[PDB]
């Protein structure tokens, strides 16, 4: 009960910021998930043995590729604390204890492959999983490391509220489809411009997180610039890594996939700023106010890309 976790004071000041970066040492990562667990929910919420023993074997399951890593897995809990904590009276505490945990694991077991290359590839799993391929995996690779002996850190949930929490889970990870995202905005777009937008109604709960899910998972474009830059490079080792592949099946990849076509990037970054991160970060700033510093950096990012085109760095 009376088992506190502190951090370093420039860490205990700079956490609440949305543009906090975790820094380089791995092994400080769980103190400062279980920092935003305690902080987010209470110290009450969950049994800190079991928490630990959770968090290592989720630690574990994520696989050593260039961003779709442990490091990813914390960054994107992390926005997302950001958001609860700016938004304190918004969320039960059923939503609490579940957002963080649901990005935590959101991509566990990844390969650093699209959903598209095993469609194309003919892996088993896009067999089992026609649609969100990758992300039903990651909701089962979760229920797998919840159903190991002493992790259970729901343990104390009723049948009923256990039911919901996972349910909170899995619609939480499966939002993190980025196929799924233009049509989730392009709804809450409507609701909110019309005034049909209701807390209330679970549905619209259910969206509202859906877009939290992409705010915190595209989190990188929110940074200061020196880290979204130096992010860009571990997001783009993975693409052409999977172009490689795309190759190896007879298939010329996209060009953003296309190490060959690496004069092409920051062309091809200033197209998804525009096309999906300011929107993504406008409509949550619509619906949830506090999250505008998410947009701001989104912005100073643009404009930080559009300065690479023009030869200014
Ligand atoms: C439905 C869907 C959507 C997507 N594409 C994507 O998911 C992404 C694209 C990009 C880019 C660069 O985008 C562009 C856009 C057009 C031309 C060149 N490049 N940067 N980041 C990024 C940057 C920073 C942080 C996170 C992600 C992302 S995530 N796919 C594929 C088939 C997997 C590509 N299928
Ligand atoms: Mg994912
Ligand atoms: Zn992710």
């Amino acid at each position: 009960g009376l088992m506190q976790f502190t951090l370093p004071v420039r860490l205990c000041k700079e956490i609440e910021l949305f543009h906090f970066d975790i820094g380089p040492f791995e092994n400080m990562w769980p103190g400062i998930f279980v920092y935003m667990v305690h902080r987010s929910c209470g110290t009450s919420c969950f049994e800190l043995e079991k928490l630990c023993r959770f968090i290592m074997s989720v630690k574990k399951n994520y696989r050593r590729v260039p961003y779709h890593n442990w490091k990813h897995a914390v960054t994107v809990a992390h926005c997302m604390y950001a958001i609860l904590q700016n938004n304190h009276t918004l969320f039960t505490d059923l939503e609490r204890k579940g957002l963080l945990i649901a990005c935590l694991c959101h991509d566990l077991d990844h390969r650093g492959f699209s959903n598209s290359y095993l469609q194309k590839f003919d892996h088993p799993l896009a067999a089992l999983y026609s649609t969100s391929t990758m992300e039903q995996h990651h909701f089962s690779q979760t229920v797998s490391i919840l159903q190991l002996e002493g992790h259970n850190i729901f343990s104390t949930l009723s049948s009923s509220e256990y039911e919901q929490v996972l349910e909170i889970i899995r619609k939480a990870i499966i939002a993190t489809d980025l196929a799924l995202y233009f049509g989730n905005r392009k709804q809450l777009e409507e609701m909110y411009q019309t005034g049909s937008l209701n807390l209330n109604n679970q549905s619209h709960r259910d969206r509202v997180i859906g877009l939290m899910m992409t705010a915190c998972d595209l989190c990188s474009v929110t940074k200061l610039w020196p880290v979204t830059k130096l992010t860009a490079n571990d997001i783009y080792a993975e693409f052409w890594a999977e172009g490689d592949e795309m190759k190896k099946l007879g298939i010329q990849p996209i060009p953003m996939m296309d190490r060959d076509k690496k004069d092409e990037v920051p062309q091809g970054q200033l197209g998804f700023y525009n096309a999906v991160a300011i929107p993504c970060y406008t409509t949550l700033t619509q619906i949830l106010p506090p999250t505008e510093p998410l947009l701001k950096a989104c912005r100073d990012n643009l404009s930080q890309w559009e300065k690479v085109i023009r030869g200014e760095e």
